[PDB]
């Protein structure tokens, strides 16, 4: 067991920011947000519209539903 | 179009819930709670330490530890 994980996701259209301790991706319905540290690894062409970075990620962020909740 | 991301994660220690709408993993930092629509397995997953995940995700929640991060 390592403590570097291998994220790979797809549905990213736009990178916002790339930072090796916080990522903003731009995907299909939201902005993911990966904090961490020693992000490194890069898609530098969108090929399958998918990233897959090596490190340490400590947090990831997706937007709450635009208010709704339904609550 | 089809709406499905794959998200794929490594060093997945423990499967906390396995729910087709939320996915709740004992991974390095803590529990990640993955939220969505459809969230099936790509395979035979869990094991070999990797946890593959396909769906309409909604929002991801990875706790910054207790340990510190809140600034």
């Amino acid at each position: 067991m390592d403590n570097r994980q291998f994220l790979s996701l797809t549905g990213v259209s736009k990178v916002q920011s790339f930072d090796p301790k916080e990522i903003l991706l731009e995907t299909i319905q939201g902005v993911l947000s990966i904090k961490g540290e020693k992000l490194g690894i890069k898609h530098l062409d969108l090929k399958a519209g998918q990233v897959e970075v090596e490190g340490l990620i400590d947090a990831l962020v997706y937007p709450l539903e635009h208010h709704h909740h339904h609550h």
